[PDB]
């Protein structure tokens, strides 16, 4: 029954293609402005922390692939602990106050994490791109300019991390919206730097690698308003998404940045910088407040 495939084909298409554009379309709603306004401008606090690191890369223009591996695992556990203390850990409280708390909470946020996954795994394979270890990737990639497949990559990379922020703000609450928002945005200057240090080394000069990854941040309020969009239908919207801007986060960092780093023969470097920037997170989320 290739019936059956062209028919999950279809779905699969159509399901990711709606949750992008119904959450947008959601988020524009009058009931959503307010909700969208904090969105849009966290978001827009992400893209200026990225211009500022993108900036950085016109002094250093290139670095060693140890540096390099270190930097994007240090990003890579800012991550995977804002993704855990800003997104998770939230959500369940949040669930706990609409279905009650013990494991029946933590079920709508581990539902949630895996529609995360679900959602970035499509990405991954409708969108050609490509990584320097596996090579390009999704459709008719082998014929696509190298540059623009790089591109792509970092657009992917960064479209959970604006629904996070989207997310975060989904009912109004600047006590979930302002951590999260401030663990991506600081995040968001070193990579800004990892950002065009690697558009240069895939064949841009320095100066056009440096505008290109101003505007790949540009993807954060984009993607902010998809969170709010997908979060904001229901009650329960809310927590499950933040599970899925956190299982989607989680794809990235263990699917499309940590590989990267293996292969090269620098898992040792990478497993310091990821365990840095975990715990730089845990810190600024009680400094921070
Ligand atoms: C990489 C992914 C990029 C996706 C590209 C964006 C595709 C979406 C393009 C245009 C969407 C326009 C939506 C306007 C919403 C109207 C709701 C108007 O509000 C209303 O209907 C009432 O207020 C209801 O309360
Ligand atoms: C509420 C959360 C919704 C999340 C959506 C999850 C459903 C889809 C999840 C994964 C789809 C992966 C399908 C793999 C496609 C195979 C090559 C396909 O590549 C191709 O060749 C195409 O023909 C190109 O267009
Ligand atoms: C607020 C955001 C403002 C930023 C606006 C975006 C600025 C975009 C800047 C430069 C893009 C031009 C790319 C240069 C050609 C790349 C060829 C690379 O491919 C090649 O090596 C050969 O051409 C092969 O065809
Ligand atoms: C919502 C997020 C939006 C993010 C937008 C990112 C904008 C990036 C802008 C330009 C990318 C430059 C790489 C393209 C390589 C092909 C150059 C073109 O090759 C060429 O040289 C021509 O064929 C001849 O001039
Ligand atoms: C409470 C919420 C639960 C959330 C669960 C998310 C945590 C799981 C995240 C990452 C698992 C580790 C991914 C790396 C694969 C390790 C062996 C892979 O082995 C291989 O194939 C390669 O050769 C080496 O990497
Ligand atoms: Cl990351
Ligand atoms: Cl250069
Ligand atoms: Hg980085």
């Amino acid at each position: 029954s290739h019936p059956l495939i062209t028919l999950g084909l279809a779905a699969s298409a159509a399901g990711v293609v709606l949750l992008l554009v119904a959450g947008i379309v959601n988020a524009l709603t009058g009931e959503n402005r307010v909700h969208v306004g904090y969105a849009v401008l966290g978001g827009a606090a992400g893209f200026a922390a990225t211009a500022l690191g993108a900036l950085m890369a016109l002094g250093l223009r290139a670095i060693s692939a140890r540096t390099q591996d270190a930097m994007l695992g240090f990003c890579a556990g800012m991550m995977l602990a804002a993704s855990a203390f800003s997104l998770i850990l939230p959500g369940l409280d949040a669930a706990g106050t609409i279905v009650g708390p013990g494991p029946a909470a933590a079920a709508v946020v581990a539902l949630g994490l895996g529609l995360g996954v679900l959602l970035m795994l499509g990405l991954d394979y409708f969108t050609p791109h490509e990584h320097e270890r596996t090579g390009h990737q999704g459709p008719e990639a082998a014929r696509v300019n190298r540059v623009w497949l790089f591109v792509l990559t970092i657009i992917l990379h960064n479209l959970p991390e604006g629904m996070a922020i989207g997310v975060s703000f989904a009912t109004g609450d600047l006590r979930i919206g302002l951590p999260l928002t401030s663990a991506i945005a600081i995040q968001d200057v070193p990579e800004g730097l990892c950002v065009a240090l690697a558009l240069r080394a895939v064949g841009l000069p320095i100066g056009r690698a440096v505008l290109v990854a101003v505007a790949s941040g540009l993807m954060e309020p984009l993607g902010a308003l998809v969170g709010v969009g997908i979060s904001s239908g229901f009650a329960l919207a809310y927590p499950i998404s933040m599970g899925l801007a956190a299982g989607a986060m989680i794809f990235v960092v263990s699917h499309e940045v940590i590989p990267e780093t293996h292969r090269n023969g620098h898992e040792t470097t990478a497993t310091v910088g990821l365990m840095a920037g975990f715990a730089l997170m845990m810190f600024l989320d009680t400094a921070l407040g």
